[PDB]
Parts: C-alpha cells; structure tokens; sequence
C-alpha cells in the first residue's frame, strides 16, 4: 500500500501537471497564431501559468517522495 | 491504510489544482490575445481566481499531509 | 480505512471545487474580455457564484475531516 | 463503512460544484451579451442553483448519517 | 456494506441530478439571453424538464435510502 | 451485495436517465430560442424522446428495485 | 455473482439512455434548421432508436438472465 | 463469476453498441436537415454503417453469452 | 477470473470497436452531405479506414476468446 | 494472471481503435474539402496508422507474453 | 502481481501512444489542406512531435518489458 | 504490490506525457498552417512547452523506477 501510494501520488499527479502545462502552452500558441505582435506579453503570461499549473503536482511528488522514503 | 490514502488525496488535488489553474490562465491568455489593450485589469482578475481555484485542492493537500502522518 | 475514506472524500471535493471555480472565473475572464465596462458587475456576479460553487465542496471537506477524527 | 460515507459526499462534491459552476458560468455568459436587463437573469440563476444543489446535498445528508 | 451501497446509489444520483438540471438551466439562460420577453415560456419549459430530470435520480435516491436501511 | 447490486444498478441508471433527458430539454430550449413559432412541435418531439430516453434506465431501475426485494 | 446483473443493466442504462438521447437531440436540431421536413426525419429517428436501443436491451436480457 | 463476467461484457458492449449507432444516425439527420435532396443516398450509407458499428458490440455480447453458457 | 478477463477484454474492446468505427462513418455522412459528387471515393475510403480501425480491437478480441477456453 | 492479459490487450484495443479512427476521420474530411490531393492524403494515414497502432500492437504482444 | 502490473503499464501506455500521435496526425491533415505546397515543412513538424508523443508511452512499454524480469 | 506500483506510476505518466506533448504539437501545427512566415517562433515555442509538459511525467517515471530499483 505504501509502495502503491508513492506510485499513485506521483502517477495521477503526472497527468495533472502534464496536461496542465500542455493546456497553457496550446493557448500561448493560439495566442501567437492570432497575433504575432504579442510574442513577449504572452510569453511572460505563459511563464506565469506554467509554475502554478505545475505547482500542485510537484507537491504531490513531495508527498510521493515522503511515502517513498 | 495508510500511506496510500494520503497519496491519492494529494494526487487528486494535483489534477484538481493543475487543470484548475490551467483553465483560468488559458482563458487569461485568450483575454490578452484578442484584447491586449487591457492586459493589466484582467491580469489582476486572474490572480484573484487562481487562489480560489487552488483553495479546495490545497485544503485536500493539507489533509493529505495530515494523514501522513 | 477512515483515513482512506477521508482521502477520497477530500480528493473528490478537490476536483469539484477546483474546476468548479475554474469554470466561473474563466467565464468572468472571458466576460471582462468582450466588455470591460461591466468588469465590476461580473466581478460581483463571480463573487456570488463562487460561494455557491464552494458550497458542496466545503461541506464535503468537513465530512472528510470528520471521518478522520 | 467509513469509506462509503466518503464517496457519497465526494460524488456530491463534484456534482454540486461543477453543477452550480456551469449555471453561473452561463449567467456570466448571459450578462456579456446584451445585459440591458441584468435583473431578470439574476433571478433565473437564483432559481436554478437550489434545484441543482438539491439532490447532491440530500445525497450528502445520507452520507453523514451512515458515517457518525 | 449496506451503507456503502447507499453511497454509490445516492452518489451517482448526486452527480446525475446535479449536472442534469445544471445543463437545462444553462440552456434556459442562453434562451433568455437572446430574448428577454421570452423569459416566461422558457421558465415553464424548464419547469417541465426539471421534474423529469429529477425523476430517475430521486427514484434512484429513494431506493438509495432503502439500501442503507 | 444485494443492497450493493440495487445500488450500482440504480446508480448507473441514475446518471443515464438524468443526462439523457437533460440534453433533450436543452435541445428543446435551444430549439425554441432560434424559432419561437415552433415551440409546440419540439415539445411533443421531446415528449417522444423523453420516454425512450428514460425507457431503459427505468427498467434498469426496475431490476434494481427487484434485486433489493 | 448476481452482482454483475445489476451493473449489466446499469451499464446498459447509461448506454441506452444517452444513445437515444443524442439521437433525439439531433432530431430537434433537424426540424429547427429546416422546419418543413419534420416528417421525413421523424421516421428516421423512429428508425435509429430501435437499432440504437437494440444492443442495450439484449444486454438487459442477459442481465435478467444473470439474475433469475 | 461467469455470471458476473457475462454481465459486464454485454454491459460494456451495451454502452458501446448504443452510442456507436447513436452517433451514426445523428450524422444522417445532420445531412438531411440541411440537405434533404439525397435522403436515399445517405440512408443506404447509414444502413451500411450501422452493421459494422454494431458488429463488434454484438460479437461482444456473443462472448458474453458464451462464457455464461 | 478467466470469464471475467474475457468479459472485460471483449467488453471494453466493444466500446473501442463500436465508437471507433462509428466516428469514421459519421465523418463520411457529414462529408458526403456537404458534397455529394464524391460519394464513391468516400465509400472506398471508409472501407479502407474501417478494417484498420477494427484491426486492433478485433485482434484484442481473439485474445479475449482464447483465455476463456 | 488471465485478468491482466485481458486489460493489456483491451486497453491497447481502445487505444489503437480510436487512435486511427480520429486520423481516418481526418483524412476523409480532408478529402471532402479537396479532392485533387486525395493521393497525398492517402499516404499520410498509411504513415500515421502504423505509428498509431505501433504502441497498442506491441502491448498486445506483451499481453500474450505475460500469459506465456 | 508482475504479470498483472506489466499489463496495465503497457495498456495505459497504449492509449497514450496511440491517441498521442493520433492528435498529431489529425492536426497535420487540417494543416496539409491549406496548402500542400508547404507539405514538407509540416511533415517534418509531425515527424518531430510523433517521437515525443510516443516518448513516455514507449518507455512505459519498456517498464512493461522490464517487469518481465 | 511494489511491482504493481512501478507499473501504474509510469503508465499513468504515459497518458500524461503522451497527450500532454500531443496537444502542444497539434496546436503548433495549427499555428504554422495559418501562416508559416513565423515557423521559427513557434518552433522554439513548442521546444519550450514540450519540456515542462514532459517534466512531470518523467519525474513520475523516476519515482516509478525508484520503487522498482
């Protein structure tokens, strides 16, 4: 259960963080696509969304690593 | 029973918190791309929604850390 | 398994409360985007919807904390 | 079962949250397009929310009794 | 066990009845949005769908309450 | 598991009958909004679909109620 | 166990419900985006529904079989 | 568990076979709604598509009925 | 569990083979209706796509029937 | 152990099925909105189909392998 | 345990690697249509995405093969 | 069940890393197709997005590989 837990904590959190950042990057591509003038404002805007999207999965990995010893 | 429980609770909070934040910032990028004129007023508005978005996932992470241990 | 219970109850309340608020604020961000004159009316409208959005998750998390004693 | 009480409340959580979230999202979508009459949709949203919340919360009610 | 059953029976009826009515009222909002005089006919029209929408969940919840007893 | 059986059979029938009928009235609301002359034909057209939409869930509810007795 | 027969009807429930539901949803969309031809598509919906319902109901037959 | 097996095999084939053919008729009406001239050409095309769609679910219920003997 | 295995393997492959092929014909119906001149090329085109689409579910179905004996 | 081989091939089934289903759907919808380059579009799926099937099909090999 | 494990590891990698390239090939079909003069630039773009899309599923197939010993 | 754990953790990360990268390159193809003038700006943009998207699945596999040693 402890072995399974560390697996489940990181594994299901992967899909969160993976598609999480993926959904944001797709948006930034759609942003640059419909206006190429704004590569700079959305880049910073995407570089903001990525950490917070990634934020909770890594903490689920810390919990994962704790359960892993 | 017992580490395993804490794992999914943080893991399920990851998927919640990741896509949760992913959905608002994607929208905020969509706000800026079609109107870059008012990037700042909506910027603060996204920074209001993000905590609230993370609010319930984050509380699910506290209980996760609480049960372990 | 009370810990296991508390885990899924909080985890499931996370996904509810996260995407729940995520959808309204995304709407309000999209709302301010196609009319910024009424940024305040939708802000208030979102500050009304959010408690209602949180209503079941917040009562679902106390049961999570209660089942754990 | 302690586990049981969790899922009844847990499924009502996802239900009641996104359930109410989608109607208010709609009212926000409503206010964006021709909001001359802001008041009529307010009442419409305040009607939909209780019935939407109605079944999850009573499903939450059954959750707490099987628990404590 | 019997309590466990009642949980899934009411729980699936919870998500059912919640999103079920939610999608109907959402539709009614889109209806009222493009016609404000037309608020009266759709009001009654939603009041038709809601009972039928609630019909099976409530009966699924009625059996649910029996399942724990 | 007689309780559990009745639970899963009714619970699974709950989500079916709920969202099934929910989209039909939504369609009728979406139908009436883009033409109010034909509000009557869509009502009866939905009044055909609603029984059929609920037909299989209720018999799944009947078997649900049957295994509990 | 007999537990299966419950989910089998339940799984056929969600199947059979949304199956006809998306079909009827479409039929309303059909008459709205052309109102004169409500009749020719009407039978077409009365054609689609049985075959759509066909597989869920035969899954219900085994469900009743797994029970009795 | 052969009874249990026979149940899910047909049950999963049920949701499959139902939604499979269901999506086919929606397409056929979608053709007729804004092209009513060739109702015969699309009818045969759907009456060809329906068997193949039902083919694997119907074969899955055969296995369902077979393991139950 | 051999009955269960054969059940889920064929049952979940049912959803695969049903909706998988169903989406292919749905496109051809929507395609042929919004241009009826090329009805013949689309006939062979689905008769090409369908085998490959069913190819992987059906070979998974062979595995389904052997494990049950 | 029999149960395992079932899901491995089964999950590879839904993977490989819907995977090519989305691409072939794309190629016909592509051909519908330009019929001159039907030949260029034929090859792309005959490229896409193997790679789409590649990982599901190797998952069925392991499926029979885990069964020995 | 190990046979069961290896099964889901490849199975989950199956849906990933299959649908992964599927979304990429789907994108290229819409891309190649307008225009095919730039088919070569887009072909290379797809031949980049395909490995990376398959990257995590294929290593998960190695773990499936890894569990074999 | 340690063997089981390593399987799902890498397996669940597979769907994450696959669909995660898949949606990004699909988006980038949609960007370049509507104007290839800026092939280079999006080239770097996907080469930025892909690592962060791939980031958590890969750390989920190291965690997966860690339970396996």
């Amino acid at each position: 259960m402890a072995f399974l837990g560390a697996a489940i904590a990181a594994g299901l959190a992967a899909v969160g963080g993976a598609i999480g950042v993926a959904i944001i990057v797709k948006a930034t591509i759609e942003g640059t696509t419909r206006q190429p003038e704004l590569r700079g404002t959305l880049q910073t805007l995407m570089f903001i969304g990525v950490p917070l999207a990634e934020a909770v999965p890594i903490i689920a990995i810390v919990i994962s690593l704790l359960i892993l010893f």
